[PDB]
């Protein structure tokens, strides 16, 4: 038997990684079970897609997963649905390639009464954790769990930016239940497997990730996403997104320089669980964001994960063409290749 990794060694091996977007992810259609993958336009998963994405280059899968749907008054989860799950989760698996597994568009998360909401929030996040750790209670430490997603008070002045300490406080607790709960599985498995935890909103910027309190378990990882400079990156306000100007490349140092400041070089284990920029018709720009990028965190040793939804035009939401696998017909976006292109070959 193979003895246990450390979190170093995983982060290490897990590379670069690949977010399947818009599918488990996806809810709030007329679609009812395991018909809502499918529900914002994308087409069912695949093993070839996944074959796909390791010819690349990947090593890491994210599958963003939206539970509440599936979910009876019990908080009992649909048995086809945790079967649909675990079957993209051995696409991933049988290729060899890491896996994170999470809570994505949490209703009863992403909430304007966060700061309130802990004693309603507390059993359910734990009665399906404890669902979750169970049926995954044999896989290696390729698969990884990330407790929450973007937890934050949606819809108020504060959603992206100054939290309330109630909303700090109530992350802060949820994240520590979350690992005291899945050390106490019976499983050896589940107590050596590498845990993800965010901060409020996933934020890149210190003033809230500076916020959040590590659990002192030496297999956990912070994670962030970190879609920056957003002005470049996606922000549809801004008119011009063709060049990736001096300032722009500031701003990502700056952001970048700050998460080794407060993490790794007091060796915190970090990962960025969602980055990206959307296809303005912009992609040498995109090419010199992505060198740049990847450059700084290879030397800093935090894996960065693509956020690809399979959307590559988009007029009404423009900032929102984040596709790069054509899914359809496992060929490569032409417009957004080379950006992968230009990751590969830095970690290279």
């Amino acid at each position: 038997a193979a003895s246990n990794m450390t979190a170093s060694q995983i982060t290490q091996e897990m590379k670069i990684g690949w977010n399947l977007g818009n599918t488990l992810d996806a809810y709030g259609g007329t679609a009812k079970g395991v018909a809502t993958e499918t529900s914002w336009g994308n087409p069912k998963t695949t093993k070839a897609m996944i074959d796909a994405v390791k010819a690349k280059g990947f090593n890491t899968v994210r599958i963003p997963t939206t539970w509440f749907p599936h979910l009876d008054g019990s908080n009992n989860i649909d048995s086809a649905w945790m079967a649909r799950v675990k079957e993209v989760v051995d696409y991933c698996i049988d290729n060899d390639m890491y896996v994170i597994l999470n809570l994505h568009h949490e209703e009863w998360v992403d909430r304007p009464d966060l700061g309130s909401a802990y004693n309603e929030m507390q059993p359910k996040f734990t009665k399906i954790w404890s669902q979750i750790a169970d049926a995954f209670k044999d896989y290696d430490q390729h698969l990884i769990f990330e407790s929450m997603n973007e937890p934050r008070a949606k819809g108020t002045d504060h959603e992206w930016w100054g939290p309330q300490q109630s909303e700090v406080d109530t992350i802060n607790k949820l994240n520590q239940d979350f690992v005291k709960l899945i050390r106490s599985s019976g499983s050896a498995n589940n107590k050596n497997r590498l845990l993800m935890i965010p901060g409020y909103c996933a934020s890149a910027d210190q003033t809230m990730f500076s916020k959040i309190q590590v659990p002192s378990d030496n297999m956990v990882a912070i994670s962030i996403h970190a879609y920056v400079p957003y002005d470049f990156t996606m922000n549809t306000a801004v008119s011009d997104h063709s060049t990736f100007s001096t300032k722009y490349s500031s701003s990502l140092n700056q952001t970048l320089e700050s998460i080794r400041n407060t993490f790794t070089s007091k060796g915190i284990p970090v990962v960025i669980g969602e980055f990206g920029t959307s296809n303005f018709g912009n992609t040498e720009a995109r090419v010199k964001w992505a060198e740049q990028y990847m450059r700084t965190t290879k030397e800093m040793g935090i894996p960065c994960v693509l956020w690809d939804n399979n959307v590559i035009n988009a007029p009404s939401s423009a900032g929102e063409c984040h596709g790069y696998l054509n899914r359809s017909n496992l060929t490569w976006y032409t417009e957004s290749e080379p950006v992968v292109n230009k990751m590969m070959e830095v970690l290279g």
